[PDB]
């Protein structure tokens, strides 16, 4: 089987939020049948990044997501191939992020690129003021149509002064063949940030992601 009890990935990433251009480099480990995953990242251009780690942090895996035997686990039997993913933000104060993203498996470990594009941030917002404190817990709910796999969810970003700051976001997964999709079901997610250098040009997060009956 490719997909082992314990995997390690890597990762780069580049984009630009805002007219800033950055690259970053990661490494993560998990346990992809129990839904659980680390991650060591670090920004390798551009940084100290002038906006907020949080909008970059859930592009950052869903081999690592828990499926009971009776949900085709569509995104690990696209492996060793792999799958690419699409998705879009749109944040409560017309900010938006756009991703596109390619999955592989190679010598044992997985292989992300993912490519982010922010833009029409507000200058005295929470991204661009980093006034943003992690993401609660998500629900997507996940659904077959058109021949992929779509994902749904309001994400809500915690505020340093105690209120949120939500974005809408749609992703798109597709398998690199036509491996069985699943019916509709939810995926409980949670990401946190667990240490972080003053500036976040080093950071490490943990995410934990479960699909279930919906």
């Amino acid at each position: 089987e490719v997909i082992k009890e314990f995997m390690r990935f890597k990762q780069h990433m580049e984009g630009s939020v805002n007219g800033h251009e950055f690259e970053i480099e990661g490494e993560g480990e998990g346990r992809p049948y129990e839904g659980t995953q680390t991650a060591r990242l670090k920004v390798t251009k551009g940084g100290p990044l002038p906006f907020a780690w949080d909008i970059l942090s859930p592009q950052i895996s869903k081999a690592y997501v828990k499926h009971p035997a009776d949900i085709p686990d569509y995104l690990k039997l696209s492996f060793p191939e792999g799958f690419k993913w699409e998705r879009v933000m749109n944040f409560e104060d017309g900010g938006v992020v756009t991703v596109t993203q390619d999955s592989s498996l190679q010598d044992g470990e997985f292989i992300y690129k993912v490519k982010v594009r922010g833009t029409n941030f507000p200058s005295d917002g929470p991204v661009m003021q980093k006034k943003t404190m992690g993401w609660e817990a998500s629900s997507e709910r996940m659904y077959p149509e058109d021949g992929a796999l779509k994902g749904e969810m309001k994400m809500r970003l915690r505020l340093k002064d105690g209120g949120h700051y939500d974005a809408e976001v749609k992703t798109t997964y597709m398998a690199k063949k036509p491996v069985q999709l699943p019916g509709a079901y939810k995926t409980d997610i949670k990401l946190d940030i667990t240490s972080h250098n003053e500036d976040y040009t080093i950071v490490e997060q943990y995410e934990r992601a479960e699909g279930r009956h919906s």
